[PDB]
């Protein structure tokens, strides 16, 4: 095995696809090399075209240290690759390295798999489908499935869905194709992998127990997750018909600073509205409190209702709007949180006692 | 007690008075047309003045630091920010936004012992900055030789040095001053050497350093930050640094470091050492591991001595280069079984010491 090729094609690659399960395998065959990382649960396929000359053979090297040579050489710097023996040998310039193998028939591969669902969308709305929603994924809940996240095509939009128990958050996006009615859950290391790789069209398949992205040379593949995801349709408040408005900023700088004097553990927070105002109030065992009064459009009926206030920062922070609309229904029910210009994003956020 | 203030005359002084439930607090006390701010862990303190140019009323309390710092940082870019005692609680009032925290007594907190002022000089904070910049890196952080944990600041003549060792590496920096001081030193704490450095910017106000007994304080401008000194006895940096080198390597600062991070990558991950090889104009850099993997650089370098080979901790080196920021750098050279000392090629203000290793 053989190859030379420029440092600034290797980079993005090794970055991509960065004890066997610590190596990566490296495969000259016809004009590319191509370069795989696994964990067993996921894995990262990078083709590189081979334009000067080269031999094939294909072996595994440590993944971090091939990396950190590649990227630790200077600009323009040019990289020679041979096996010699059982060590792999990196030259460029008077800079040389020796690394130590395994054997590539040793690397793991994923269980062979037919691809039922297909799709192509642009990089940008899927980078928005995530960005909407990856913060609402549970942390280590005995619900695994919570611990991903739900990718639903329905009509010719695709979903995501993402919730805790506590808070959802949900987004839809058009991707101009008739797509069957079908949902698959990601783990939350693919929906990381999946999101790092967004820079080209992307082009999704999905299996039984598989969903595959390529974008450009880049090709992963993750496995999926069994289990019963919750249904967004019957966590969206069915008549939240008291409609606030307010600006983003405002709102989320006003319940940033009555954080600052809620239950450090617990995070509650009071807000009361009435005609074109809402008050956020704070207190603490400290029996410290906060009170803000901010001028909003509101003109139903007067409530009050409690929130974990992280989880309203938390959407206003992914909203990133000018305006918010925030639909409530009761003192001790849900609250629906969008961006007052688009629906395609929504948030439900349980209420405090 | 009653002020009002801008938002901003309050960031900096905050930042600079953070870091017993008294001491998450900061002392507030109004007097003759100044706020004044103190925060302490009873090791040092740190003091801020703000003028009040606003109606105010005189009187002292202590607010949690981190909540009035926060709520302080919260609000709005140019707000007033109104504090007012009322009863057990301080109430802080901007706009529509309303904070009332808890107090505890300005009776509580606590004080530094009474000092006397022994020696004192004024330097500009650019130069400060560069003796500690210049060697901070080297302190030991939680050694047993307590009096490591810390840095030496010496006056001598006309000069003030800094030295740092951890009793493995060590670096030192000597900047005129143009003023006959005693020759003394103490050593400071690593803790007061942080906010030490983290007080100057480097701007036009002189900085005022004065040394007692067991204290120093260091005042610039609306700041005064006194700390206690580490009672103990520090190493001679005189007999560490290699007696007259006899060989002297002259290479590129970012070529050198950079030669060097690619063959630390295959070494000891433990011990960290790295070959060199010197021959005329000619560095050769080695690395290797327990895995048997390898690594070597040459490069060009300036060198008219005799061939000879050295092995070092790589992470003591490249910690030096990073420090330095040099264009070039002076390696000097006396063989396999001495130290080296690496200063800038272009200056002798700062000179770093890295033991041999034999690999
Ligand atoms: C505690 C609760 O009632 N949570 C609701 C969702 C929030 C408003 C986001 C809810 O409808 N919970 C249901 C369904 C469910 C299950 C798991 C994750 C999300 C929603 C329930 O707890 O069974
Ligand atoms: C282990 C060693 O010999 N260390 C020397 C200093 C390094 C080259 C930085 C050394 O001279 N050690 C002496 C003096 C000393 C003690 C504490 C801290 C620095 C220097 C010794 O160990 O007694
Ligand atoms: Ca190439
Ligand atoms: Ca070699
Ligand atoms: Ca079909
Ligand atoms: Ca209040
Ligand atoms: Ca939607
Ligand atoms: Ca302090
Ligand atoms: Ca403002
Ligand atoms: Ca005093
Ligand atoms: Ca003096
Ligand atoms: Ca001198
Ligand atoms: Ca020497
Ligand atoms: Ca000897
Ligand atoms: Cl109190």
């Amino acid at each position: 095995m053989k190859f030379t090729v420029e440092r600034e094609h290797l980079l993005k690659p090794l970055q991509q696809v960065s004890p066997i399960l610590g190596n990566l395998l490296l495969q000259v065959a016809d004009g590319t090399l191509s370069l795989t990382g696994t964990d067993l649960e996921m894995e990262m396929v990078a083709r590189v075209a081979l334009v000067q000359p080269h031999e094939p053979g294909a072996t595994t090297v440590p993944a971090r240290k091939f990396f950190d040579i590649c990227r630790g050489l200077p600009e323009g710097a040019e990289i020679a690759v041979q096996l010699e023996g059982e060590r792999m040998l990196v030259r460029s310039g008077r800079s040389r390295f020796s690394l130590s193998t395994l054997p590539a028939a040793d690397f793991p591969n994923l269980d062979d798999w037919q691809s039922e669902v297909e799709f192509t969308l642009p990089q940008a709305t899927m980078k928005r489908l995530i960005e909407a929603t990856q913060f609402s994924m549970a942390h280590q809940d005995v619900r695994y499935y919570l611990n991903g996240m739900l990718f639903e095509t329905e009509g010719e939009e695709l979903r995501t869905v993402a919730t805790d128990g506590h808070r959802l958050a949900v987004c839809s996006m058009p991707i101009g194709q008739s797509l069957p009615s079908h949902s698959v859950i990601v783990p939350r290391k693919g929906v990381i992998e999946l999101m790092r790789m967004l820079d080209n069209p992307l082009r999704v398949q999905i299996g039984s127990n598989n969903i595959r992205a390529h974008v450009g040379d880049f090709i992963f593949t993750s496995k999926l997750v069994d289990g019963r995801f919750p249904d967004y349709r019957r966590v969206l408040p069915k008549n939240p018909d008291k409609h606030l408005e307010a600006g983003c900023d405002l709102l989320k700088q006003a319940f940033a600073r009555a954080a600052i004097l809620s239950n450090e553990k617990f995070r509650g927070v009071r807000l009361y509205v009435s005609e074109n105002q809402l008050k956020i109030t704070a207190n603490n065992p400290e029996q410290e409190e906060a009170e803000e009064i901010l001028d909003v459009t509101y003109s139903g009926a007067e409530m009050e209702i409690g929130f974990n206030v992280s989880y309203v920062l938390d959407v206003l922070n992914a909203l990133k709007c000018e305006n918010v609309r925030m639909m409530l229904t009761d003192s001790v029910s849900s609250v629906q949180i969008e961006d007052a210009a688009s629906q395609s994003a929504a948030y439900v956020v349980m209420p405090m006692r």
